[PDB]
């Protein structure tokens, strides 16, 4: 408080140690009142007639929350290049918030004029729910992070949270949260928040690409002590079965025996970007892929992680295998594909299947000679497999992080779960960071001078702003191959253009022209 | 309480893309590729990052 | 878990009369390589009472001393079979089981609508919660140890 | 007072124990000026000729 | 899509899933317990399970 | 802050010793906003077609710049005459800089009419870059320093860098600086500003003739 | 040397840069993820003292 005093200070940068980074940010935010100070029930039906798919319930709050959710909240641009050009993993280890130089405006928009003036009184609530007693909503990869240009100004979103329905009505199990039930403490002027979270253990990520393939990791100049079929006739026909077997064999690669097997798989339908080579008819419902709950379909979004499309073409995209961001500017409804980026995940087909082929080939019937009869001889017959799950003896790389993409998420509290590593990728938690709320206290206007019982509906039309600082330390997996010839680094390209990538264009706008990989460095196995 | 293809929030915007449409409708050479977003309206294209059992 | 693969008999008068190694061989692909499943998932060798019969990929085949490179007969290759793990692992040459693929119903409105239980075939069944199984054997003349790749996730490396 | 401090926070929930349970409640009032500061004599005169009840 | 010849083009397709095996990034609950329900059980002794 | 306490003193005037002098200089200054606190991409072709000699590329920020690299920005008239005509030499050794008395107003422009008001809650970011992390525009005889009348008051100049440019183009090499991407304070009402610096070892400059 | 004239350093009195910290004006509502181009016209005034011996 006062002119010459502040309440807090930078605090943006970022400090490179031994085998630790840690990151500082700090941006300037605008709450305004949300709801009208109301509590809402929402459903499908406040917004028309839609399909039993898309049919929900649940509530809107008047309270906003922080999110930082995304890699480039922390990281600069060039902080993300020293990263993932030097580390073979990195993971988050402790965080720290504040919350400072609080100012609350009241607005009076009299005929016509408006006039904005300081409200020295008021008050700002903020609370953090350690106890993850309330909805989870930070890990849908929703918008209203920090923005990745630090002198960008944002607006806090809403909270919001849904609960069970049938339809666009509720059921008893349903579940109603007021968050006005967290304690409240009374403040005065001049006053900021703080607190602290440590990271719970969580394995690095894997910040490289494999340099061998999971079916080249034999010795290519020694024979296999073991045998295959090679043949069952001698050929020419009439009775002509027979048993030969043969040493593999590094002329023959593909029936060694092998000790482990590629991940498991899920069939997405394969899209191109050349448009004349699709289909001329209307697929983006119909071949989607997707999975049933409670009568409900939802697309099978990225899922599974799998390799993007075969070597050699990378016109082809999973249909909904993939991660897609938009371009700085471009719009929400029925863009075409250059305002779009499309992510691929390239580097993991050594030992990811491709996810837009089949996992293999299994045998679907008895393969038998003649014995007495003769239509009961049957050749052998295989059968494509278009799903795998998990088997013994199986290896997978997960899903690479991006700049621009998500951190992390909460593991849902069940009785089990497999490999709890979030399908859009990055860290998968128990208890993740707290959701951090927060909200204009109401400040009522003149209240009649005869008593009545009813709420009062007529407020103070009221904001705040402020500065938020938050600070992750990460831990760092340094890298000791022995590789001879140089690696493949993320770099910029010299030639000259209109404007510097990851800048400012002529108008002020900052703006991310591709996105980013952590997978450049490269290991064996 | 709350079902694992309702875990976001009904509110917010994701910032991912999903193919949409892939003919512009009518026929003879209609080929096209359009991404939206999604999307509280559209909650079934959604990223997710668990799958049912 | 299982994966489907081919039944061969060493009575050379039973298999049929076509040349199947690579076609019937039940592979896995990488990168568009089409790569054999040599020995792959640890599976019985054949049903009880028949051990006449070997997956056509599914066993460790080593040779006898002296015993050539190139198209040798059955009677110089050592064929090995886990028929111990028949208590708590599929039949290699066997469907996994059977599972329900429509809705049976009665009449109701209409007839055609109305249709019996249908089931499918199992040739592949991945890793499910409260399965068991056995691991492949070791013998005296097989490896010992092997590397871990090194990756981001395995399942029982 | 002042913007950066406040004079009382949030405490609104309920602690369980073993044999006591204490409940917290904050809420937000508006007090007016009433009677125009003005003690007023009052009766049923004041309001019309009502019954001796 | 079209691309030289005709027979070749097909539309996508798609095929139901009626037994799925583990995958990474799976959750799921457990059969629930009744009073008249049973307690335990013992775990065979084998090499490897799943969720046992 | 307050009516009856300051932040910060007169603090004007020249101390004479035997081998040494020091000068201390006050001025009162003003700072806009810049570039609606964008960063804009600037180039020749943004002000027409030039030669290729006159051909550049750069960035215009948001912030200004404190400049006092000018001689009668310390030295009095009567000050540069008594070191002129009794020393045969002279050089810097410490520098010291304070900033204090912030006061940050707001104007409302509505039909027509202008009023200007106090907004005791805003905040002003200073930083100096003690590492020489950014481009270094002091060296290049700019305006915008401390006025040499300690009466005038002066506006602070919009800080702009230039970088690589081939042509009214950029390239792959050219660099794009972020200042605030340095650290970040969180400020109170009625807070001060000041640092220190240590001159490096400069020979005498000759104030003689031969 | 300079030669403008002066003292030509390696490490020089370094910059001292200075801005207003941008205060929004009243945001919609309704969220919205662009960047919020609508601030409080503002301005900044104070002494400055400098001391070279």
């Amino acid at each position: 408080d006062g002119v010459g005093s502040s309440s807090g200070n930078w605090h943006c940068d970022s400090q490179w140690l031994g085998d630790r980074v840690i990151t500082t940010s700090t941006r300037t935010w605008a709450l305004p009142t949300y709801n009208n100070h109301l509590y809402k029930q929402i459903s499908n039906s406040t917004s028309g007639g839609s399909s039993n798919d898309n049919a929900y319930f649940g509530y809107s709050t008047p309270w906003g929350y922080f999110d930082f959710n995304r890699f480039h909240c922390h990281f600069s641009p060039r902080d993300w290049q020293r990263l993932i050009n030097n580390n073979w993993g990195f993971r988050p280890k402790r965080l720290n918030f504040k919350l400072f130089n609080i100012q609350v405006k009241e607005v009076t928009d009299n005929n016509g004029v408006k006039t904005i003036a300081n409200n020295l009184t008021s008050t700002v609530q903020v609370f953090t729910d350690s106890d993850y007693q309330l909805p989870y909503v930070l890990g849908s990869a929703h918008e209203g992070c920090l923005p990745p240009f630090p002198a960008d100004v944002f607006m806090i979103p809403q909270y919001g949270y849904l609960t069970l329905n049938d339809g666009s009505q509720a059921v008893g199990r349903s579940s109603f949260y007021c968050l006005e039930y967290f304690p409240s403490q009374m403040l005065r002027t001049g006053n900021n928040f703080q607190f602290s979270y440590e990271f719970e253990n969580v394995p690095f990520h894997s910040s490289y690409a494999h340099s061998q393939s999971l079916d080249r990791l034999m010795n290519p100049l020694i024979d296999q002590y073991l045998y295959y079929l090679s043949k069952t006739i001698n050929g020419s026909g009439q009775n002509q079965q027979t048993l030969k077997f043969s040493v593999a064999g590094p002329s023959n690669m593909a029936v060694q025996g092998r000790n482990y097997i590629p991940g498991p798989s899920y069939r997405q339908q394969r899209v191109s970007t050349t448009v004349t080579q699709n289909n001329n008819s209307e697929f983006a419902w119909p071949g989607a892929s997707s999975w049933a709950l409670n009568g409900r379909n939802s697309l099978m979004n990225p899922g599974p992680a799998m390799a993007s499309h075969k070597e050699g073409e990378d016109r082809f995209f999973p249909l909904s295998g993939s991660l897609i961001f938009g371009k700085q500017g471009t719009g929400r409804d029925n863009v075409d594909a250059d305002k779009v980026m499309i992510t691929n995940e390239e580097e993991i087909k050594t030992t990811n299947p491709v996810a837009t082929e089949s996992y293999g080939q299994v045998a679907t019937n008895h393969q038998s000679a003649q014995w007495p009869t003769s239509y009961d001889a049957a050749q052998a017959q295989t059968g494509w497999v278009q799903n795998q799950g998990i088997l013994p003896g199986m290896v997978w790389q997960d899903r690479d992080v991006y700049l621009q993409g998500p951190i992390w998420a909460k593991i849902p509290h069940t009785d089990g779960n497999f490999h709890p590593s979030p399908l859009m990728g990055g860290f998968g938690m128990k208890h993740p960071p707290p959701q951090i709320l927060i909200k204009n206290t109401p400040v009522p206007a003149d209240p009649p001078t005869a008593f009545n019982k009813d709420k009062l509906n007529s407020f103070i039309t009221q904001y705040s702003t402020g500065q938020v600082s938050v600070e992750i330390e990460w831990e760092l997996q340094k890298e000791n191959s022995k590789r001879w010839n140089p690696e493949i680094q993320y770099t910029s390209n010299y030639y000259k253009s209109n404007n510097v990538e990851f800048a400012v264009n002529t108008e002020g706008v900052y703006s991310e022209p591709r996105p980013i990989g952590t997978r450049y460095l490269t290991r064996n196995l």
